[PDB]
DNA sequence: GGGCGGCCGCCCT
DNA sequence: GGGCGGCCGCCCT
């Protein structure tokens, strides 16, 4: 049970836990209205609120022995933990806490290896998920290896096998920091791989680069129109390596703006010029703030 | 805005079809126009369903043209479109041919038709291609609780108005409703409120539509036909033999019930009459209100519930 | 931060 | 010498 005014750890839609205080409780919207340290406020599902630890029973069996984590010091039966403990040990939510982080989870060290193992087993059933038509969201708001909430159009990767979406912070295969709504990847999660993830960058067209970066600027700054040269092209150049342009990567910095501007002008159904609202014609924005769709998907 | 009173326009009705009409009133707040049609009938039509009319690109109103984004002229309405301005994009293959090209507007106009859109022909082939791309955003749609109506009144491949219970199919995937006139998978004209189908639209299938007829029980046959009679004639009670059974026999082929289809005409009334008397929850005899016993009506004027596949 | 009242100034046959 | 492409920037749907 929870109670108003209680200090808790709440998992956000980026897979990470944040310290907060329960202000309100909704009995079965199944959420708590939580204020965070930056005085930001939001509703959080109970499955994402953190107060045997899985069985509430004291008996240490054999070979179902009670194992105590060596960091948080909480106990787990060998067959109650997810995954099960056979044979220094850390539990799942301590493994995730010390490994998952913005930009991508840790790749090296004992904790990172413990994550790689435990990631292969989901804390939920794939059958109990109810997806929308485009397989972007599910009713349970249950995604990734962690089982937390998530927004597909932000920094998440969809597995091309199980079609589940996975947080940037929870994957360990990223060479560069993820861009918002970047779907130009072939990704296979650790569950489907039964081991380390597979990640391959799909080739980008100039219209893809323009769309993806305009989308990122739009998300970051919460605005629509951007100067094609001084804002958009600047962001593209500053993130050129992060973009993995593929075979377009050798394009001289002087020649990049030509192709980008051409894409902005040609694709009228995708990009709005400032001239349409009596502003600078070099100002461009997305008609609909939606991530670019790679050739394969929808 | 674009419109003024006395202007002759093409107005899209809730069947997905355009009709010739004249604007009598304009409502800025409702974004609609009061339109009189050729049958002198009058109704309010949303601006999104009004077609003004009947070398510059009609979409962006610019006149530049160069490969691989050239200006393509519609071989019917004569209007020009950039390859990347049209929805969907015009493939460069089109320009590399002697064959005609119609725009999305003209493609729909020449193919969509009462009882079901054209199945064969170059135009029919173009419809099945173009309608895989919606002219609207599904995310902008604000649906009601039962997912029957949205406040935008935007449905189907066409983006026009519609009544789900009046000749429309719901896709089992995207849950959007599609006009009878806009689909190319029907074998027979639809009955009102007939949801005994498994339908997958071209948008979800990325190709031809999928359609399978779900089986009807005798209670479903009576319910569906009672519902149709109630909607058409705007009343509740009908004569089981002279009115209901007459409708059922006249629409027996169009009903396509499945395993019960081979039932002899003379035998059908036996099972229909029993269904009316057995399903007390759905069917209401006239005796319950001190009227003739063989009069029957639906307690709730709603379509029958289709079975899970 | 973008919708629109406002008008600069190029350049029109 | 005036019509319109172009967009500044005021100020709050
Ligand atoms: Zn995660
Ligand atoms: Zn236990
Ligand atoms: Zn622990
Ligand atoms: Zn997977
Ligand atoms: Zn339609
Ligand atoms: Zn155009
Ligand atoms: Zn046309
Ligand atoms: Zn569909």
């Amino acid at each position: 049970k929870f109670e108003e005014g209680q200090d808790v750890l709440a998992r956000w839609s980026d897979g990470l836990f944040y310290l907060g205080t329960i202000k309100k409780i909704n009995i079965l919207k199944q959420s708590c209205f939580i204020i965070f340290e930056d005085s930001s406020k939001s509703w959080v599902l109970w499955k994402d609120i953190q107060t045997c630890t899985i069985c509430q029973e004291e008996y240490s069996e054999a070979p179902n022995e009670m194992v105590i984590c060596d960091k948080c010091g909480q106990g787990y039966h060998q067959l109650c933990h997810t995954p099960h403990i056979d044979c220094k040990w850390l539990c799942r939510q301590c493994v995730f806490a010390t490994t998952t982080k913005r930009g991508g989870a840790l790749k090296k060290g004992p904790n990172a290896k413990a994550l790689q193992v435990m990631k292969q087993t989901l804390p939920y059933s794939v059958a109990d998920l109810e997806w929308d038509a485009g397989h972007k969201t599910n009713v349970q708001q249950c995604y990734c290896y962690c089982g937390g909430p998530g927004d597909w159009y932000l920094k998440m990767l969809q597995c091309c096998k199980c079609k589940q979406w996975f947080h940037e912070a929870c994957v360990q295969c990223l060479q560069k920091p993820m861009l918002f709504g970047d779907r130009f990847y072939t990704f296979i999660c650790s569950v489907c791989s039964s081991g380390p993830e597979y990640l391959k960058r799909l080739p980008l067209q100039w219209v893809d680069i323009a769309h993806l970066c305009l989308y990122n600027l739009s998300v970051i700054h919460k605005k629509k129109y951007f100067d094609s040269e001084l804002e958009l092209m600047t962001y593209i150049n500053e993130n050129w390596d992060r973009l993995h342009p593929g075979e377009l990567a050798d394009t001289p910095k002087s020649e990049r703006y030509e192709h980008v501007l051409e894409a902005l002008n040609d694709y009228k159904t995708m990009f709005m010029s400032g001239k349409e609202i009596k502003k600078k014609k070099h100002l461009f924005g997305l008609r609909i703030r939606v991530p670019p769709v790679p050739p394969n998907v929808a």
